[PDB]
DNA sequence: GCGACACAATAAC
DNA sequence: AGTTATTGTGTCGC
């Protein structure tokens, strides 16, 4: 009934079918590891300014709600909420050293501005986006919106239980104890240390997000979930780590940019779920059926 | 099959 | 040692 995984900061992940059981809401059970990610590709080069040098950029994903591994296939459900986290690492690079550089694409150089994320969802066989939402924790009583792009600097992946423990804070004392967990405050750094052609000083915002953390994540409630044949859709989320930059022939995106005007998020590198089956409304789907 | 509202279990405080 | 928050899901009604 309970398959139990141990994860890699020994916490466990607790696979269920929510077609046999039923677990509370606000069970620790709810909480698992979901599908490795794997890389599509890496797309635009990023060297440094002056010495030339290569930047080695890494992906560090982790699915941490919304998904079992039941049979072999990994099952979300169209009405639960996922939570995607995500960082990014720089292997030849310190972030120190990396905050007071000063990086360029190599298409031909493209000054880079800041570093971001954003995640899409796509069927899997046909690479036809399929539109993500999230909520706040009030749910229907908030706002709906739908993933952003997220500026962040280089960070390891938070444990799992970092994640959990996270998840829902109010208190004041305990956002203090998590903050240099999640963010960098820019507004408190020595100014002096840096130049003004710093990569920090190039983000859009003072507060920087070490942590790219979309939580309260569903697919759109106008997804199919089924093909024609009755056989289950595959789906799978993706991350893509871009640089942003002004666009004063590779992949990229637009993007609204601080100064209003238009701006550029160029591919950089780019990971996958494996398929994932998405179970719908359906009363067969739940354990309340039987 | 979807938007909306309802209920209720365990976290958060 | 209480109250309020969050979120899986039951149900309504079109």
């Amino acid at each position: 009934v309970i398959l139990t995984q141990l994860n890699e900061d020994g916490t466990t992940s607790n696979y269920f079918d929510k077609r046999k059981l039923k677990i509370a809401p606000r069970s620790t059970l709810q909480f698992k590891v979901g599908p490795p990610f794997e890389l599509v590709r890496d797309y635009c080069p990023v060297v440094e300014s002056h010495t030339g040098r290569t930047l080695d950029l890494r992906i560090i994903p982790r699915i941490d709600r919304g998904f079992d591994h039941i049979d072999e296939e990994w099952v979300g459900y169209k009405r639960n909420y996922f939570t995607l986290v995500s960082t990014f690492e720089t292997a030849n690079c310190d972030l120190d050293t990396f905050l007071k550089s000063s990086f360029d694409l190599l298409v031909g150089r493209l000054r880079v501005q800041y570093f971001a994320i954003k995640i899409k969802a796509k069927n899997d066989d046909d690479d036809t986006e399929i539109n993500l939402v999230q909520h706040t924790a009030k749910r229907d009583k908030g706002p709906q919106f739908c993933p952003s792009v997220c500026p962040l600097v280089p960070s390891p992946l938070p444990k799992h239980q970092t994640i959990r423990e996270a998840s829902n804070v109010r208190n004041i004392t305990k956002m203090k104890k998590y903050d240099s967990t999640f963010y960098l405050h820019r507004d408190h750094v020595n100014y002096e240390e840096y130049g003004v052609d710093s990569l920090l000083f190039s983000y859009p915002e003072d507060s920087i997000q070490k942590v790219a953390r979309y939580e309260r994540v569903q697919f759109a409630s106008s997804i199919s979930v089924k093909k024609p044949s009755q056989q289950n859709k595959h789906f799978s989320l993706h991350v893509i780590l871009g640089a942003v930059v002004d666009p004063d022939g590779i992949p990229y995106d637009e993007l609204a940019l601080k100064n209003g005007s238009k701006g550029m998020f160029v591919y950089l590198q780019e990971m996958k779920t494996p398929p994932l089956i998405i179970r719908g409304r359906s009363p067969s789907n739940y354990a309340s059926s039987q």
